[PDB]
């Protein structure tokens, strides 16, 4: 079950996308978070997307909203497809690995600042043979939660 561990993690990564800080992410945000990750949303697709986790149907994403996404797991068979794009936006250089380098460039680029301790740590935590970067494979486990 969801860990407290999770819970704060998850209340950082919510404040990625609540840019302004008024607690709720609304398609502005959603357009904009994607932009930084190279991908190009309609005003209705991002609609969709807030729709599919919008759960008391106002419009935009609160925290208990995001959290409940969150805290849900699915199967790799859940598109496949997102998981390689979403590789893809991290292994900038194509290798087929994800390195600490990498690994901040795109976290800067989503405004936030990590240190050295920070990047290495998330590495640390995605490596499972332990050559300090992240293959497609270790990539897929971590997103699959197994
Ligand atoms: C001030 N200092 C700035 C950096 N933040 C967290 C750094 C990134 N971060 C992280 C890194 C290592 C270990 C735990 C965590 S919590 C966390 C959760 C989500 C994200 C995310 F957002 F990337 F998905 C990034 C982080 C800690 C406080
Ligand atoms: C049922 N299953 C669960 C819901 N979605 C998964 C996450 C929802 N959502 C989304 C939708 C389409 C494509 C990517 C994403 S990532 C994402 C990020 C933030 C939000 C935001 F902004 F709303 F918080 C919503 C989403 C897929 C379908
Ligand atoms: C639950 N247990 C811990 C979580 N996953 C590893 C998550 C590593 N990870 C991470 C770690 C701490 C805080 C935030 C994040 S988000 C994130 C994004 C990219 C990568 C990247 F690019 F390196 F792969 C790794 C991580 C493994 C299983
Ligand atoms: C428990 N089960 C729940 C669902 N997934 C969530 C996706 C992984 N994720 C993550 C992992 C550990 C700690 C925090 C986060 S927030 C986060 C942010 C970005 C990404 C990234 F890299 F994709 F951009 C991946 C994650 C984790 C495993
Ligand atoms: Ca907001
Ligand atoms: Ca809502
Ligand atoms: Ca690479
Ligand atoms: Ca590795």
């Amino acid at each position: 079950q969801l860990t407290e561990e999770q819970i704060a993690e998850f209340k950082e990564a919510f404040s990625l996308f609540d840019k302004d800080g008024d607690g709720t992410i609304t398609t502005k945000e959603l357009g904009t978070v994607m932009r930084s990750l190279g991908q190009n949303p309609t005003e209705a697709e991002l609609q969709d997307m807030i729709n599919e986790v919008d759960a008391d149907g106002n419009g935009t994403i609160d925290f208990p909203e995001f959290l409940t996404m969150m805290a849900r797991k699915m199967k790799d068979t859940d598109s496949e497809e997102e998981i390689r794009e979403a590789f893809r936006v991290f292994d900038k250089d194509g290798n087929g690995y994800i390195s600490a380098a990498e690994l901040r460039h795109v976290m800067t680029n989503l405004g936030e600042k990590l240190t050295d301790e920070e990047v290495d740590e998330m590495i640390r935590e995605a490596d499972i043979d332990g050559d300090g970067q992240v293959n497609y494979e270790e990539f897929v486990q971590m997103m699959t939660a197994k």
